[PDB]
């Protein structure tokens, strides 16, 4: 059980409409496989952030409504981050709220 951390401003962007205009709004948190991986994630929040982003605003309503959507999309979410990472790798994602508008 390593060091969990949230990230604070709340994800918020686009899904894919073809017939009108829905939002993903999303709180994520992972969980960090050892504690030198937090400074790297701090200093690369940026980073993180901006890959966070272009997963969720490239799904459609289909594809994170259900269970397995979700867990597609977090393990999306490890992947991608972790093919940067070099301190440690993003052992869990946790989403504390997620709603579709």
């Amino acid at each position: 059980l390593g060091p969990l951390y949230a990230i604070d401003a709340p994800f918020a962007v686009n899904l894919v409409s073809q017939n009108g205009r829905r939002y993903l709004k999303a709180s994520i948190s992972l969980e960090l496989s050892n504690e030198k991986l937090l400074n790297e994630v701090k200093v690369k929040d940026t980073a993180i952030k901006d890959t966070i982003i272009e997963i969720l605003s490239s799904k459609s309503v289909e594809e994170v409504v259900t269970n397995k959507g979700k867990n597609k999309l977090k393990d999306e979410i490890k992947s991608h981050l972790n093919s940067f990472l070099i301190d440690g790798f993003i052992k869990n994602v946790f989403f504390t709220d997620f709603i579709i508008q």
